[PDB]
């Protein structure tokens, strides 16, 4: 078989020879009982850079020693990209949401041998599922591989915005001291009201991590949590999003992007926020109107905004969230820590081994098989 | 009835006219039951900048309407300072540990009217206690006012160091993207081993906030925690610090500085740390050999160091910790958020009202009284 795998670029100084540490913490299962990936073997050491072109998700020896071919590229955009060239006879396509190779209807029509569309990570929005259903292509992803990673990133950003970490560190780095300059915008998080807009895997993991900070927890979602869970975390439920914003000091978005949530944070809905609110968005860039957010921070309607998701992505060089007041942005990285990469490279190999050996792919990995069967 | 009060400078662009939010979260008590300060009244709005020269801890109208004088300065260092000149007849001296007016033996000898040494915050380290005992000066502090603030700062720095937040935010800020450059030094915190060197007010608050991150918790102390707390937080006790270091991925220092702890982190003890360990130090700068820490980051033995405490303070513009690799420094600020300032400005006024009216200062505020430690 031919496996076509799209990854992001190696670092500026090259593929790293050494790493900061030797191994990764041992983990058995995700919250809720789903066990971590179980490939038969792996050909990488956990903690290596796996999501760049030279990392190859640790796949080449396993594939080439089994008669398969592996094409790894970072060129994914347009009809004359390496990706679209190699796609016509590829059996398997793999990409990460951090550099996704879009499987449009027209691309899937051209992919004569395509049988498996694999997401190395979480989030198959780059794959047209109706075309996969019609064409009998399996669509899978490494469920849960980076939900905890993103949750950590969220709480880190909450603390950093509220306490004014990033300008304070800049004073230290640039040779200043300037205590009043640092803390004129610095508060404690304690006893603030903090809401999450969804509360699925990331939203719940964020709520658990916030609880011992003695914040008052709020959430909204289409489907209420078991009030057993509501009782343990002392959650206030809001049936609608617009009800939750006004009572929150901090709001984190952990909701999927689709037409009803597109630009859900806009000039109109930002006026429902308490003056000086904080928003953290590690979900999707287009949940927020780019310029409404920028206006809110210049006017002080928000006192901070942080996230790793942008629109468009990758963010253009002059994108306003890069330099607006009190931003805590990173590039799109939160689910591709070296830790997460080890889990989803292993998950990728587990799915490939099942697929080539004709064994069942884990039901929790599946999105499409014959039909929208998860 | 002369109050000499030393505060830090206003922000470089002047004392603020507006603030990010209108109020502060409501808090009743500290962990363990101690109530927040209870002055008869306050002449500030909580959330205002009170610890700088124009904030005056909100004290002027209360002192002056009672016939006292208030002298506020930021010039405190050495014999030619405003502070030394005003000290000769001050009855009350007030100082924050973020900008401390040192009451050395020689200075206290010159302070002919000195009756009360008040710390606007936590940490009588700047006051020679034997001199205060010998001269019957009362020494008091606003106990617990910023313990939670520092604990939040610790967890914030741990997450930032492990996930490589600060260089990632620089890539975003400067117009780049560079996913592999961001994450070649980024890990999850989950299931790491994290140890605190002591488990007092801050150390226990740090441990409680770390628990839902699913880390493995470790601690040292002269006195063990109660067995019920050990099992509630699933703590591993270590009898010596040196016995704790080799199993920790993260070590946070929450211990006072005195001879047995000075330079306790040095070229020799650093060889006990795991490769790629992180250190956070919001305690005191001189707990660490300054150049040994920098050497350990330059040579790749430590994956990160962060804190808000330095030696000396303020840090000179070329202090090595400002620019050494993988540092997360701020200036000394973690206990002077606008939230914390509101508590210790209220407590400062409470203590002053007690002292001038002859009512007993709270026992938990007292360090020295009546010629003895108390
Ligand atoms: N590297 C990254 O930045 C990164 C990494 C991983 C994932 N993601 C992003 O992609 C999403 C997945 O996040 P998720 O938590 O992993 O997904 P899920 O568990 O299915 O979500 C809970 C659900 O919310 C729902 N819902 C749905 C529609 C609606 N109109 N209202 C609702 O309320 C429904 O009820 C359910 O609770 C976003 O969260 C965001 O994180 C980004
Ligand atoms: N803005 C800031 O950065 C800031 C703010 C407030 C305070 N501070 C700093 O000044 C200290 C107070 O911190 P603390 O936790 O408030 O003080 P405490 O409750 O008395 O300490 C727990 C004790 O540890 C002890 N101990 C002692 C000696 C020894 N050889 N072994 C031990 O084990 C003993 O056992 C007990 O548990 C440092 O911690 C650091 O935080 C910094």
């Amino acid at each position: 078989a031919k496996v076509l795998c799209v990854l992001y670029d190696d670092p500026v100084d090259g593929y790293p020879k050494t790493y900061a540490r030797d191994d990764l913490p041992k983990i058995d299962h995700y919250p809720g009982g789903q066990t971590l990936p179980t490939p038969k073997a792996i050909d990488f050491t956990p903690g290596q850079l796996l999501g760049s072109v030279s990392g190859e998700l640790g796949l080449r020896k396993y594939l080439e020693s089994n008669g398969h071919t592996l094409v790894v590229t970072s060129d994914k955009d347009g009809p004359d990209s390496v990706f679209e060239r190699e796609l016509v006879d590829a059996d398997v396509v793999i990409s990460q949401p951090f550099w996704p190779a879009y499987l449009t209807p027209e691309r899937i029509a051209k992919a004569k041998n395509l049988k498996l569309a694999l997401t190395a990570g979480i989030g198959s929005d780059h794959v047209d599922l109706q075309s996969a259903i019609d064409r009998n292509v399996t669509v899978a992803e490494v469920t849960y591989c980076n939900s905890i990673s993103v949750a950590e990133h969220v709480v880190m950003m909450i603390l950093s915005l509220v306490r004014n970490y990033l300008p304070s560190h800049e004073w230290a780095r640039k040779g200043g001291w300037n205590i009043a300059d640092c803390v004129s915008h610095a508060y404690d998080l304690e006893a603030m009201h903090v809401g999450t807009v969804a509360a699925g895997r990331i939203g719940l993991a964020v709520l658990r991590r916030l609880a011992p900070f003695d914040v008052h927890l709020h959430y909204t979602d289409r489907h209420r949590l078991p009030e057993s869970v509501e009782k343990e975390l002392n959650l206030t439920w809001h049936a609608t999003r617009e009800d939750m914003y006004p009572v929150c000091d901090v709001v984190t978005l952990n909701i999927p992007l689709h037409p009803p949530t597109e630009h859900m944070i806009n000039d109109e809905t930002l006026k429902l926020f308490k003056r000086g609110a904080y928003i953290v968005n590690t979900a999707r860039g287009k949940l927020c109107d780019r310029d409404a957010v920028a206006r809110a921070l210049e006017s002080g309607r928000l006192a901070g905004y942080a996230g790793d998701v942008w629109f468009p992505q990758p963010a253009p060089k002059d994108h306003p969230w890069r330099t607006m007041p009190y931003n805590g942005m990173t590039p799109h990285i939160s689910g591709t820590t070296l830790t997460a990469q080890a889990r989803y490279a292993a998950g990728t190999r587990e799915i490939l081994e099942c697929f080539f050996e004709g064994r069942p792919i884990r039901d929790e990995y599946l999105i499409v098989q014959g039909g929208a069967l998860a």
